[PDB]
């Protein structure tokens, strides 16, 4: 049902009639442009694209007509390229003539650095490179999630080895919790994928098909979750029987792990009365690999998590670290799934280390702010034409509008290359042809409607690991 | 490809051994919490929701066998629920034993109330009800889309009746160019078609097949656009020729309107010398029909209107209209479609008021501001258990955390009535039961795996209509 007819902004329906006549080929190329700081992006998602939407026969004589009429009421007009499209149906038999290198997913690449190029591979089809751009510039989202992610594991490694001195449990201390705080089932599945480049806890079931689908992993899964309550759960007993709850779930899920939302009332009560007294000799006689996680959910998420940790730490036996930070004995561990961002998960673990509280003591959960709120312009991901052939002859084009220099584009052919000192550099004008950088990093991965390079997510995780 | 049992939050699947025994009913509630205020929203979506996701035979021998492998290596551990799935596949043909009452589509409610109800129809699918509570509540991007985009609407209502004592064209005013900074090609799909509630203009051409598979419309499309460059169709000319673009653009489409991004290199010198000099024989040949729509794209959104309507207006024979608001010649308009969203769009039309420029004028353009830089919590989007039947007995359930008295959720079944002055309240615990209001205005929406009610995408547009 997908027509990558269907599949672009409407104004590139006319661009076919805009280019310079005798235009023979648009090269175009993806960068996040320079100016948390945000200084190193994982390029991860562009394989998810080219296998979903882009490969094999993308065009039939269906599709062609149904995107003729839509586009003749879409803008009371006739002005769809018919017979571009029937080119590339007859001649290739409905595979694009396209060639795109990309740097390799994973990789961790510093901002204003081209990360993939798109060319036509037919002169008859210069107009087919900027066609794709949108279905291509959406890989904004995965590249953005899966850098953000890391720059939040960044933060945890730092505090975790500051606290305890090793970093045990580190891609368990960001939970993904997400699926319900975003946008659509198709986002659900991209933004979870990218989030398990670098953490392993997710309650995003859609983000598992996505990676065995169009990536792989040797394990099974690449990513796991434990039994947890609702408010739902926790409130279906009455206002007078969260004791009683509490009891139950925990005698339900007394050999895993269980996370138990405590806030339903009063978290301060939950924590001390029902926790800490009540119930406390259910807690106690649990297993290690089966601790209590008592999850807060309202409330300052500073003020909250620091209170139920001085709660706990008087109910409970707490012991001092090799480093000297506090730690809950092993079978009491807290998550923290309210409000949690890059810059509150900062506040958190600063606050904790302040009060000497080991990070070991505390996981996070995000849901809207790991996967909904980010846009194309947190990275400033931008696609942009930078060399034409006009009659024969190749232009290095360019964009650098006068009230913005930072939206100044490359210019010309592009490649990527290592420095004497092992950094990035990307070459334009095409001087990367003089090898005197050596090597083009990137690999061509799509050509003429084949995938011609793919990476198992096992090699992205190992390409995106922090640099400890 | 999709499976119902595959899209849940993981945890749900446990949820089955942490009700209260012998609960036989699960009723919850889905809302936009009280505290630009946005104080009312608009309710639109969910029927896209059922249709695509909810309705018809969605349990199969398959895909439950899948789910139970894929949690398996999830959880490491067996908690999956096949008896309860398996009950659904043999009683029900797979058909979901579910109730959703709503508010009918387009329809705009003030802040804490009720706007769609889902309980459980069989006793041994209790567990059912919060299953599909992930799915329901994407609900919320579409209401929050169609909420922001008619908040602006509200915007450019105002100013262009005070500027032009008419809302002409108002339809035409924000035009959705979103679809590359939206995270996936089904959010794009959703998001455009929630703009399309109150607008007509569209790039996001996925809105489209979405409104006429799921809502439907007399005419045959809901959305339009009009012929427009990009940086790449400038700029591939060269650097010393974007006269030449220019030229081959306009004289390509002299007959329709035509957009012209004109921030390539210098926005300034495009509109005094190139457009205002050079090309200005080809812009004043131009039929009323047919504008040039000049497009900066760069800098400071509320400065560099003022500056390019300046240039305009020194260039080209501007009129006073009869409020007294500078008018540019008909065959020209400019587009902001950089860097708008609510607050932007409100400073540019204030700006442009005080400098005695008609919105006539202006249409705006956004992006990520208009389908992606909006959260749950923008209107604080929540799904909650009001009400369980325990051994027999109705109780009324809600959360009511101490830190934030805002997250209290509403009690026992729900029923949204008008109220005499015409307004809107939800009843709770039941009352709406006593008949005191008029009738319930949440209707039978989704019934045993059946879509029970429909509303055209034109009925949606009519309820979400400005005052
Ligand atoms: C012993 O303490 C813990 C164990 C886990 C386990 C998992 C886990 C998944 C997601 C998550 O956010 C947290 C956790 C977790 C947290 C714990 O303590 C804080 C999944 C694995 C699969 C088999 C064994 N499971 C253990
Ligand atoms: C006469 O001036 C204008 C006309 C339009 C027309 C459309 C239009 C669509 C989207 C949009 O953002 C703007 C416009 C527009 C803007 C104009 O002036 C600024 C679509 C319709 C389909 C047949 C006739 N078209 C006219």
């Amino acid at each position: 049902e997908f027509n990558i007819l269907l599949a672009t902004d409407s104004y590139k329906v006319t661009h076919y009639k805009q280019y310079p006549p005798n235009t023979s080929k648009v090269y175009s190329y993806f960068e996040c442009r320079e100016k948390v700081k945000y200084e190193e992006t994982v390029f991860y998602g562009l394989q998810y694209i080219l296998n979903k939407y882009l490969k094999g026969k993308v065009v039939t004589k269906e599709k062609i007509q149904e995107a003729k009429d839509v586009y003749k009421e879409h803008f009371q007009d006739d002005v769809f390229n018919e017979k571009g499209w029937n080119y590339i149906l007859e001649k290739y038999d409905g595979h694009l003539p396209i060639e795109i290198k990309a740097v390799p997913e994973g990789f961790v690449i510093p901002r204003g650095n081209v990360l993939f190029t798109v060319e036509n591979t037919d002169p008859e089809c210069y107009w087919l490179t900027n066609w794709i751009e949108t279905i291509l510039v959406q890989s904004w989202y995965p590249i953005t999630v899966a850098t953000n992610s890391r720059e939040q594991k960044k933060i945890l490694a730092k505090y975790l080895l500051e606290t305890s001195g090793n970093l045990d449990g580190l891609e368990y201390k960001l939970h993904d919790f997400g699926y319900r705080g975003v946008s659509s089932q198709e986002t659900a599945g991209i933004g979870a994928s990218a989030h398990l480049v670098n953490f392993k806890g997710t309650d995003t079931v859609a983000g598992l098909a996505l990676i065995k689908k169009y990536y792989g992993t040797k394990d099974p899964v690449p990513g796991y979750s434990v039994p947890a309550a609702e408010h739902s759960t926790i409130t279906a007993w009455g206002k007078d029987h969260e004791k009683d709850a509490f009891e139950h779930i925990v005698t339900q899920f007394s050999s895993v792990p269980v996370s138990v939302v405590s806030d339903s009332y009063d978290i301060y009560n939950a924590c001390e009365k029902i926790w800490g007294e009540d119930l406390r000799h259910l807690i106690v006689s649990r297993s290690t690999q089966a601790p209590l996680i008592i999850r807060p959910d309202s409330g300052n998420p500073l003020d909250t998590v620091l209170k139920v940790l001085e709660i706990l730490g008087k109910k409970f036996p707490v012991t001092e670290n090799s480093k000297g930070y506090k730690l809950l004995p092993p079978y009491l561990r807290v998550i923290q799934g309210d409000g949690v961002d890059i810059n509150t998960l900062q506040e958190i673990v600063e606050g904790m280390k302040q009060k000497m509280w080991s990070i070991e003591n505390i996981a996070f959960g995000s849901g809207g702010g790991l996967l909904q709120k980010l846009t194309r312009d947190l990275l400033n991901c931008s696609f942009k034409c930078s060399y034409v052939v006009t009659n024969g002859l190749g232009i290095n084009v360019f964009k650098d509008p006068v009230a913005d220099p930072n939206k100044r584009s490359k210019k010309g052919r592009l490649s990527l290359h290592r420095t004497p000192a092992g950094n990035f550099v990307t070459l334009e004008e095409g001087k990367g042809d003089l090898e005197e950088y050596g090597q083009d990093l990137l690999h061509t991965v799509f050509k003429n409607g084949k995938v011609t390079k793919s990476y198992s997510f096992d090699e992205i995780r190992k390409n995106a690991q922090l640099n400890i």
